[PDB]
C-alpha cells in the first residue's frame, strides 16, 4: 500500500521468474574474444557485446566481431533456443591520453606526493614517459589550463596541479600513485576543444556501418549537435543504428533533454562523469537520467565498475551487488560490464553474477506503482500505444506468462516495455537487426522466425504466434494452461491494434 | 491529483459530453401506463419498468407490461435508434400493513390510547381499534417497543401485551387506511417468499420479466427462495435483493454473493433504521457492488416533491447526483412516476442530473482505485476487458463496442467503469433488456440473420454497432473505438479501430 | 486504503463521538421565535439565528433578536454548559417579487398552462394581484427581458413567457401552478440593473450594527465590489461584523474566487441559485465552492431545503437526510435551515434532525485523507499556521478527546478547524463576540471565560485551560485519563505557538 | 508528486544545505588508532568508533580506546563545538576460522584434494590437510555441502565425512592464515555468546562502551543472553544485533523486538545467503527498523576499493548513497578506516555522499509513509513528536530542539524523519555519545550546573542549542526553530520560536 510497506515484505527466500528482463552488455576483449568464451558469454546471458575503439586496430575488432557472429550463429538450428547478441561500437570521442612509459626496467613508474612532474607536448617524450617528465596528446592543453588547475590520470586516481605553464606544464604531485601507460585524463572544469567527432572518429563509424554494428555508444556528447554530427557520419546506410549518447561530463547532464531528444538512448558513462563532476554526485545525475529515459521510452544503460572487483575476484563486493541492484530498481534497461568482461580473470562469472542479481530486483518492483506512475506522466492517440498500455494492464490481470508481441520494427514491443510489465515480452520478428537491437529495451525477448512467410497472412500470423508459443515453453516462460497475451496487427500489420488473451496449447 | 482538487476544479459552464450512462428505472401506475405517456417516458430516458406487486391485480400488471411493450416496440422500425426496455417485478414480501376505515381519514393525537387488535372485525377501524394484518404482531415486541405507521409518520409505543397490543401515541396524525407498519429493533418472522409473493413470481415468469426486485431480503437463504421459484423457467431472470432492513446491512455480503444485484430501498430502511444512518448503509452497500461487478440501484424519495411539483427540491437534486457520484449503475423513481402529476419530467429531470453527475466523476481515479482492487484471475474474457477500459482511458476512445450473447463481457467492462459507452450488440433480446442494470451498457439488438461465415457475422454485428454510435452522436467516422469479440465461437479479442 | 475501500468500510453500527462538530443556522420566524421555543432551540442545536430581512420590520426583528438573547442567556449562571448562540442578518438585496393577490374570496389564484397573464407595474395593482394582472417591484423589468423570455415565479414553480412587451408585459403561462402573495420572482440570463445595495439594504444594515449582530449574509452578491460595498455601509463599529457572501447568482458563480477574497465566508444559496442556473448544475456548483472554501480556510454555509418536508412532516424524505450528510462530506462548515424552523409545523425536530446527521456524516469522513489533501495544497512561515497542524496531527496521533485552544480573536482556533481534526476544539476565549462568531467554523465547540483576569500569567492560562477541562467532562468530550491537546501564546499570547500534550486529570 | 517525477529533477547542481544527518561509523585499526589521526577522522565526521574484537588483545584495545577518548575530549575546551564520540564493541561470535601456514601461503587450485582435521597437531596447514577450529564441524554438513574459506572466494565441495572432511576444491586461490570459514544452509550449533564473547562484553562494561555489535545473532535468545551478561552495570548499552545468516533474517521480526538496533552485516550475510539476495534482505531490515524507530546500520565493504585507491569505485559511491536512500541510520567503514592506505579520505566520501543523498530524500513523502503506518498510542510524548515533526516541515524549520536526558524524545522525534536537525541537549554523556545511532539526531552535552528554578535550567539549556546551531551554520537569528521540553520536571510541549 506504500513503498516503506511493499520494501518490509521483500523476502529473500521467494524465488524471482525465470526471465530476466534488463539486458547485459558486456564489453569484449582479450579476455572475451575467442569463440569458445563467447559462446559461453552468451549461455551466461551477454545480450550486447561492446567494442570500445579507445583501443585496438579495425583488423582486431573485425576479428573479434567475427568470433562473436561465429559463436552466436553455433546457437542457430533452434530458433526456439537461438539468442539473438547485438554488436555495438563505443568511441574514443574527444579523449585525452598520457603516452607509454620508458620500457626500460619494469613499468609504472612511482609519482610521490609532493613531487614535480613536468607534462610535456613533444612528441620525442610520446614513448617515454616517466616520474619526471609526461606526455599527453592533448596539443592544445595549455590553453584551457591556468595555474592552479587540477588535471587527473588513470580514472581520477593521481592528481596534479598546474603550478608553471608554457607553450609545457609543470605541476606538483598531490594524489600520488603508479603511472601506467597510456592512461586517460580528464580536465574537469576546463573548457576542452577537442572535437566531439575526430577523424579517427568518422574512420571507426564508417567501419561501423561496414561492418553492420547495431548501435553506436558515442562518448563525450555534450549537446545535441554532437548527436547530430555522429548521425550524419552514420549517415544513410547508417540510418538504423541506434546512437547511444555517453553522458560523461558536466555539459552533457546540463543538457541532457537536449541529447536525449536527438539521440535513440543514454549510457550513464560513471567512470568518466564520476571525475568530471565530483563523485559523490554521480547517483543523482544517474537516477535523473535514468528517470527521464523511462518516462520518453528511451534505453538507458548504465555502465562502468559495477562488479569491477571481479577483475581479480571471483566474487562481487557488497557494494558492487548493491550497484547492479539499484540500477534495475532504477530502471535501466540494461547493465553493463567493462574490464571486467575484456580484460579480467572471471568474465563469466562477472556475466552470471549480473544475470542473477538482475533477476532478483526486477522481482522486488513493485510493478504497479511504475505502472501507474508511468500512465501518470504520459491520453495520446495512437492506437498501438493504447494497445500497449492494454496489454501491460491485461498481463498484471492474468498473471501472464509473457506478452507475445509480432513486430518487424520493434515499435510495438518498444512500447509494451516502456510500460514495465512484469511478464516478458516475447518480440517475434523476421528482421534480424530488430532481433538484435531489441536487447536495448527491458524485457524484450527477441526471437528471430525464419520459417518462409506464409500465403494467408492468417497463417502466417499463428505461425509466428505458433513459434512464440514453443519459444516460452522450452524456455521456462511459460507452460499449456496458462495464459498469454498476444499482440498481432490490425491487417495485411500496420498499427498494432489487435490484443487477444489466448491459453497457451 | 487530489480529490479537493477536483472538486475545486467543477465548472458549471462545462457541457456535459458523453451521452448518460446510470440507468433510470421508472415504477408505472395510473399516471404513466398510457401507451401514450409509456412512449414519451422512453424517448425522455426510460430504461425500466418497475411494477410494484404490493398493489394491484396480475390482470392490472399485465395490462401495463402489454403497454410498455405496446409503446417500446412502436420504436422498433429502426433498430438503430430502438431502445431496450426492460420490465422489473418488485414484490411486496413481509408487509404488515393496516386496516380500512370506516377511505377517509380519522385524527390520532400524542398520549391518545390506540388499540391494536388481529380480529378482522375491527378490519373494515377508529382513532380507538386499530386492526393489523400480521397475527403474530404480539411478542415479537415488548414494553415500549416503538411501531411506526404510514411510513414512519406515526409512531407509537406499546403499554401492554397479549395474544393484543395498548399503545400510546409517540407522533400523530391523520388517515389510517391500509398504511404500512415498521417494527424496527424486532425480528418478523414473517417469510420473505409469501404465498402472494410465490403467485407473483409465476406470473413475471410468463409475463417474461427481465428482473425481480425481491423486498425485505434478510439473508442469503431468502435469495436462493426467490431463486428456486422463479425455477428453471426462470433462470436468466435477475434477483435484485431490495436491502430495507437492519439484518439485511448486517449479513449484505453473503446477501450480494447469491445475487445478482442489490436495491438500496430507503423507503423502509429509512424507517427500520434511524434516518441519520441510511446514507451510511448506501454508500457502504454501493461500494461492495462496485467491487463485485454488481449492479447497485438508489431508489425511494429521490425526486419525491415532484409527485405535486413541476421542479424537484435542492435536496433531491443533490440526492441524484450523489447517488450517480456513490456509483449507483441505476437511479429509480416510484411515485414521482406512478402517481404524480408530472411523471415526463421527473424522468427527464434524472436524466439531467445524472449525466451532469457523470461528468463530474474522476474516472482515472475510479478505474484506478476499480484496477487496484481487482482480484487475479485467469478468465481471460476479465483480462480483455480491464485492458480495453486501460486502452478506452489512454487513446480516449468514443465506445467500447462489445459482442455478447449472455451480456457478461459487457458487464465485466462496465464493472470497471470506462468514461467511454459501452454498445452492447445482442442477438438476445432479454440480454439487451437486461443491460441497463449496468451503468454505461447501451444495449443494441441485431435482428439481421446469423452469416454462415463466422468473420461476417462479426463484421455484421460490429458494423451495426458503428451505425448507432454514429447515429447516437456517440461518435464520428475517423473517431477511435474499442472493439470487443471472440475468435473462437471468450470474448478474448481487442481491436483499437477507427470509426468507418 | 482507498476512498473505495473506506467507504466499503462504513457500519452503521459504529457509533459516532459525541461532538457534533457542523454549525447549525436556523432562520428564526413565527414558528421559533418565542423565548421558551427558542430555549429547546438552542437545546436541540441551534449555533446561529438567521433573521431574514426580505420580510418584517424592524420593530418586529427587534423582538426576535431580544428573545434569542433572552433564551441564550438563560443558560448562562453555568459557563461550563453554555453555549454561545451568533445572530445573523440575512439581508433583502436586488430581490424581485410579485404584490398580493386581491383579497376578495379565497387566497391563491390558479394559473393555467397556455393561459395569459398580463404583468403591469402600475401600483394601481400593487394589492390585486390575479390571474389576469400580476404586479412586480422591479419597475425597470421592460428594459432587460424581450419577446421570448422566460419568468419564473414562486421559487421556479411557475414559468411565464413574454410574448408581448411595452412599458406592460403580456405572457402566457407555461408551467402553471397556485399565485401566492409577494412570491419570489427570477429572471435567469438577463441583466438585472437592481443595486447590490439598495436603500432599504443600507438601513437593515445598519440596524445590525445598532443590533450588534455578528455576521450578515448577503444575498445577490455578483462580484468584490458588492461585497466593498456591504463592508463600506458596515464601516467601522461594523469592522468585525463577518460578512458571508451568498452565491445564489451565474455571475456569482463565475466570479466566485473575486468574491471569496473580498469576503470573509460563503453560502450556497441553493434556492435562487437553482432557479437562476440549471437545477442540474447546483451540486456542481456546491461543492466546488465548498472545497475552494475549505483550501482558503474560510467558512462554508450549506443553505435552502435540507429538510424541505419537514415545513409540514415530523420525518425527513430519503434525499432530504442525504443531502445534509453529503454537504457534510462534502466539508460545509454550516448548515442551514429556512422556511422549517422559521414557519413550519417541526422546527424541533428539523433542528435534531440535522444534529444527527451531521454527525453521523462527520464519523464517515476518512480523516487523514482530508488531512493530507490540505496539508499539500497549502510551506508557510507562520508559527501559529505550523504550531495548528502539528496539534492536528497529534490530535489523531494520541486519539485526542480535545484540542482546547486558548484565543481571543478566534484565529488561532479558525487555524485548527481548516485542517480539519476529528477532535472538537474547545476554544477558550473572554471575547463574547468571538465566542459567538467561532460557529462558523466546523469543530469549534466556543466556551466564553467570565472569571476575572488573574494576576499572573501563568496562572490565567491554567484557569482557562482547566476550564476547558471541566467543560470537555460534563458534555461528554472527555473523561480523566485522556489525552487533550493545549494551544496556548508564547508570552503574555502574540503567535499561538505552544502546544502541549496533556493527559486529563 | 510520484517518485518518478521526482528522480527526474534531481539536480546535481544544487548544493546541498542541510548538514549530514547519516551517522558514519569508522572501524578503528593500526591506520587509525593515532590520537592525531583519530584528531582528524573526528574532523571529518567520525561518529562512532567501532573495535573489532574477533581480533586484537583486551590491552590494544584499551589503547585505541584511550585514544578514541583523548581525540574527543580535545575539542571538549569549545561546548558549541564539541561533537560527542561514541565507543563500539563488535564481538567475535560464532566465528570458524583457520590455521596457520607453515604467515605464507599456499596456492590450491581446482579438482585439488583438501582435507580438512580439526587434530590440533596440524593447526600450525599445507595444500593437503587444512585445520580448523570448529571441533563440531562433521555431521553439521554431509556430501557436497559447499563449504567457503576467505571471505568466500575459496570454495571446497565435501567427498567424504567422518568423526575429519575430504573435499574437492571448487573455487581456488591463495593464502590461508586463520582465515573465516562459512558453511551456508548448514546449523551450526556454536553457541551465539562465547567464552570469549563473555570476557570480551565484560570488559566493554568496565571500558565503558556506549554499544554492543553482537555478531552471528540467529534468535531473539541471542540477544537476551548478550543482555543479561552485560548485566546491570550494563543495563545502558545498546545492543545492535548483527543479521548475517539465513536464520537471523528468517527470525528477524524476534530479533528486532528483543534489540535496541540491527546492523545489516553485509560481508558474512553475503555468504550465508546467496550474493544476489543482499540487496533484498538489506532494504527489507531497514525498512522495517524504519518502521519501528529503531536504528539499522548498513555496513561491509561500502567503500572497500578504499583500503588501497585515494578514490571509491562507482560502484561504492552508488553502495553508500542507496543505503542512506534506503533509510539506513549509519554507514560503516570497516577496513576503510582500520587498515587502509586513505582513511580519512574513505570518512571524507562517506560524509559527502550521505548529505548529497539526504538532500534527494523527498522528505515530505517519507514522513507522510511513516505519518500513515504510525501506531496509535496514548504517549504524549509521542503525539508532542509526530507534531512537532509535521510543524517543522509546514514552516520549514531550522531545527527542532529537544531536552532529554535519556535519548528517548529525540529518538522519538528522529523516528518520523525531519528534514532539519534534532539538536538533543543532555546532560548524560552517554546520552550525547548513544545520540549517533539515530538519524538526524545532533548531540549537544550540557555541563553547566543545574539551576534550581526549572524554569531557569530549560532557558539554559535551549539558549545553548541556540548558540550551538548558530555556531554549526544550522540556522541564523530570526529563524523559525521548534523547540520540545516538558513542563512537569514527559517532553509534552512544542514551541515554534525565532532564534534569538
Ligand atoms: O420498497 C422500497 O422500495 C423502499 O422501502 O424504499
Ligand atoms: O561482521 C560483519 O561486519 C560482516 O559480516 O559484514
Ligand atoms: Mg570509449
Ligand atoms: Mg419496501
Ligand atoms: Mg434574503
Ligand atoms: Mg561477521
Amino acid at each position: 500500500d506504500t513503498f516503506l510497506e511493499h520494501m518490509c515484505r521483500l523476502d529473500i527466500d521467494e524465488p524471482p521468474i525465470t526471465a530476466r528482463n534488463t539486458g547485459i552488455i558486456c564489453t569484449i576483449g582479450p579476455a572475451s574474444r575467442s569463440v569458445e568464451t563467447l559462446k559461453e558469454m552468451i549461455k551466461s546471458g551477454m545480450n550486447v557485446a561492446r567494442l570500445n575503439f579507445s583501443h585496438g586496430t579495425h583488423e582486431y575488432h573485425a576479428e573479434t566481431i567475427k568470433n562473436v557472429r561465429t559463436a552466436t550463429e553455433s546457437f542457430a538450428s533452434d530458433p526456439i533456443l537461438y539468442r539473438p547478441v547485438a554488436v555495438a561500437l563505443d568511441t574514443k570521442g574527444p579523449e585525452i591520453r598520457t603516452g607509454l612509459i620508458k620500457g626500460s626496467g619494469t613499468a609504472e613508474v612511482e609519482l610521490k606526493k609532493g613531487a614535480t612532474l613536468k607534462i610535456t607536448l613533444d612528441n620525442a617524450y610520446m614513448e617515454k614517459c616517466d616520474e619526471n617528465i609526461l606526455w599527453l596528446d592533448y596539443k592544445n592543453i595549455c590553453k584551457v589550463v591556468e595555474v592552479g588547475s587540477k588535471i587527473y590520470v588513470d580514472d581520477g586516481l593521481i592528481s596534479l596541479q598546474v603550478k608553471q605553464k608554457g607553450a609545457f606544464l609543470v605541476t606538483e604531485v598531490e594524489n600520488g600513485g603508479s603511472l601506467g601507460s597510456k592512461k586517460g585524463v580528464n580536465l574537469p572544469g576546463a573548457a576542452v576543444d577537442l572535437p566531439a567527432v575526430s577523424e579517427k572518429d568518422i574512420q571507426d563509424l564508417k567501419f561501423g556501418v561496414e561492418q553492420d554494428v547495431d548501435m553506436v555508444f558515442a562518448s563525450f556528447i555534450r549537446k545535441a549537435s554532437d548527436v547530430h554530427e555522429v548521425r550524419k557520419v552514420l549517415g544513410e546506410k547508417g540510418k538504423n543504428i541506434k546512437i547511444i549518447s555517453k553522458i560523461e561530463n558536466h555539459e552533457g547532464v546540463r543538457r541532457f533533454d537536449e541529447i536525449l531528444e536527438a539521440s535513440d538512448g543514454i549510457m550513464v558513462a560513471r567512470g568518466d562523469l564520476g571525475i568530471e563532476i565530483p563523485a559523490e554526485k554521480v547517483f543523482l545525475a544517474q537516477k535523473m537520467m535514468i528517470g527521464r529515459c523511462n518516462r520518453a521510452g528511451k534505453p538507458v544503460i548504465c555502465a562502468t565498475q559495477m562488479l569491477e572487483s571481479m577483475i581479480k575476484k571471483p566474487r562481487p563486493t557488497r557494494a558492487e551487488g548493491s550497484d547492479v541492484a539499484n540500477a534495475v530498481l532504477d530502471g535501466a534497461d540494461c547493465i553493463m560490464l567493462s574490464g571486467e568482461t575484456a580484460k579480467g580473470d572471471y568474465p563469466l562469472e562477472a556475466v552470471r553474477m549480473q544475470h542473477l542479481i538482475a533477476r532478483e530486483a526486477e522481482a522486488a518492483i513493485y510493478h504497479l506503482q511504475l505502472f501507474e506512475e508511468l500512465r501518470r506522466l504520459a491520453i495520446t492517440s495512437d492506437p498501438t500505444e493504447a494497445t500497449a498500455v492494454g496489454a501491460v494492464e491485461a498481463s498484471f490481470k492474468c498473471c501472464s506468462g509473457a506478452i507475445i508481441v509480432l513486430t518487424e520494427s520493434g515499435r510495438s514491443a518498444h512500447q509494451v516495455a516502456r510500460y514495465r510489465p512484469r511478464a516478458p515480452i516475447i518480440a517475434v520478428t523476421r528482421n534480424p537487426q530488430t532481433a538484435r537491437q531489441a536487447h536495448l529495451y527491458r524485457g524484450i525477448f527477441p526471437v528471430l522466425c525464419k520459417d518462409p512467410v506464409q500465403e494467408a497472412w492468417a497463417e502466417d500470423v499463428d505461425l509466428r504466434v505458433n513459434f512464440a508459443m514453443n519459444v516460452g515453453k522450452a524456455r521456462g516462460f511459460f507452460k499449456k494452461g496458462d495464459v498469454v497475451i498476444v499482440l498481432t496487427g490490425w491487417r495485411p500489420s500496420g498499427f498494432t491494434n489487435t490484443m487477444r488473451v489466448v491459453p497457451v496449447p
